[PDB]
């Protein structure tokens, strides 16, 4: 898909950030800050905004530029969340490049989160002249609910669980995942798209596709979690960082009372032994039947969308995310 | 002014906060001591302080258009929103600056760690955002969009002001040291400390249409902002001797710029070489030159220009609010 000239609007997006910086060295700093954190990447979430904006809306106005801007606002929102995540999680690299807090220091990274946010806020606020109040208003409500949940989701990510009390530690996983990841990644860009378009209207037909974004997000984080276990070797990984994650969630689900003991002990000092078990528990295997069932259930759900115009972009959506996750390091 | 009713709204605000945080249905909500984490966060960060800016907004809003009932609570609420804004800004500032105490108590980042401190900042940001969206039902959309525009402008200026505050490259030969500082300070302090609550206050009061010399008020709040920060800086030079402070941190300070207007080529080497290495020695030159001296001259002219400016306000009603403001600020600075 393209998505071109969504990417190419970056140029025009930079100029709008540049002209907002009439306050009146710092411009150069923050222009580079957005180049480092917003320019880099696949831009999946800003891409979800254009897709949904696509069949849903009918060619009338030059809101298209405005839709692209908002597609870059979502990218700055994603970026600022990740610069904040890499600090807490002692991240080393992201998007093939050292984390912003490493190149620029922690104090500047914290302040820079504040920059992107207010930038985000300001570019939104100035979409009133294009879609008017109602649209902007409905867009700002989505924004608030999205990040609010991500923060609480992130809080749960920081809040240590009770490994011994693993009766519904899985219930704590998915809930957390819905909070921290699922919302901003999927709910936010889509609902931002649904608004700009003003699709007409299937409101009662909104929970279904809501259940779609909940699984898309679950699926996204679940695979994120396995990759770390599968390819990260360090003392600043999920296990060495004592984090509630899909492999540990499942392990406690599949393991005898003798292996869950070996994991509770070494979590998390020796990540070595924790993974040893994951292999004898064949977690990797279990994620594959997940990945498998994840796909078709989304198709099940997709096949039920009534609009038949909303189902088109949601057909691309399911594809785009699954291709992201299955066309990885395969071997 | 018997600011007491506002302070007593805290319970309703906290009720309004607890009521929102209903995030999970279906289940018994076994995973919600999250609420008890953040209720504690609010008690720890927003309840403490002395609550100045909050007061400023309520004072303003009520004084240029007094509410009689109902809208008052939405003014009190916002004033508590203001407070949660200032708190989140200072939690971030204390991390960046390695602070130890705030509002009497130990810094939130120390107590709960900086991974949580950063997350908790944007809890308060997002709550404040969603709470300011609350007023829509009471004041209307055009009044909310105006609030939001003020919120944005103000925190955005502070963010770039904090960047200039963190600015690593502060060279030797600097003539713009006073320009870089007073601008820095305009951006990081002047905007949000007194502009934000006063421009919140008088959006809610919505009175009146004075547009021409409504710059005059901005010229007062600026002076008041830098006035407040210049004190903060002096106080740092005077009242601590920790193993590491504002000079151990190469921070652009008031005792540093007005020390580069009076000193000599030779003394401009003492301060330069020992900055971020030995506060004592750097404090001795300050001492020689007597920074607290010319700081007194500063306050005099600062209150002189301030008072003369307030004599020019068009509304004798606003004028008194502004005189009262500056009086409460000057004194409070003198605590
Ligand atoms: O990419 P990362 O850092 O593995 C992660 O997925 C990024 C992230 C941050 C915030 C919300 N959701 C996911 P995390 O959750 O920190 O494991
Ligand atoms: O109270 P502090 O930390 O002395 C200070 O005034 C707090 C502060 C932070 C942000 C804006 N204005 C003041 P700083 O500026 O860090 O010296
Ligand atoms: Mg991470
Ligand atoms: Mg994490
Ligand atoms: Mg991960
Ligand atoms: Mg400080
Ligand atoms: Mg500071
Ligand atoms: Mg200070």
């Amino acid at each position: 898909y393209d998505y071109t000239d969504f990417i190419n609007y970056y140029d025009k997006f930079k100029v709008i950030v540049y002209n907002v910086l009439k306050k009146l060295p710092v411009i150069e700093y923050y222009l580079n800050c957005i180049d480092y954190n917003v320019k880099k990447g696949k831009h999946i979430r800003g891409k979800i905004l254009v897709l949904i904006s696509s069949l849903s809306s009918a060619y009338s106005n030059i809101k298209r530029d405005s839709i692209y801007l908002l597609g870059w606002v979502v990218e700055a929102i994603q970026a600022l969340i990740l610069i904040a995540d890499d600090i807490m999680d002692s991240g080393k690299f992201r998007r093939g490049a050292p984390c912003w807090y490493i190149v620029h220091g922690q104090s500047n990274a914290i302040n820079d989160i504040f920059f992107l946010k207010m930038l985000s806020l300001s570019l939104i606020f100035e979409l009133s002249s294009v879609f008017g109040n109602d649209i902007v208003m409905k867009i700002q409500k989505i924004y608030n609910e999205s990040i609010f949940f991500t923060v609480l989701g992130q809080h749960l990510d920081l809040s240590y669980f009770d490994l011994s009390k693993a009766d519904k530690i899985s219930e704590r996983y998915f809930s957390m995942v819905e909070m921290k990841t699922s919302r901003y990644t999927f709910y936010m860009p889509v609902f931002f798209g649904l608004t700009l378009s003003e699709i007409q209207v299937s409101s009662a037909q909104l929970n279904l596709i809501e259940a779609i974004l909940y699984k898309l997000g679950e699926f996204y984080q679940v695979h994120n979690d396995v990759s770390d276990y599968l390819f990260n070797d360090s003392n600043a990984d999920d296990i060495c960082r004592f984090k509630l994650t899909w492999p540990l969630q499942k392990s406690f689900e599949i393991a005898d009372e003798e292996m869950k003991l070996k994991i509770s002990e070494n979590y998390g000092k020796n990540s070595s032994l924790v993974k040893d078990c994951y292999n004898l528990l064949k977690i990797n295997e279990h994620y594959l039947e997940y990945q498998r069932n994840a796909l078709d259930y989304l198709i099940k759900l997709v096949k039920d969308i009534t609009d038949d115009s909303l189902q088109k972009v949601f057909i691309h959506l399911i594809h785009q995310i699954s291709e992201l996750i299955t066309n990885s390091r395969s071997n």
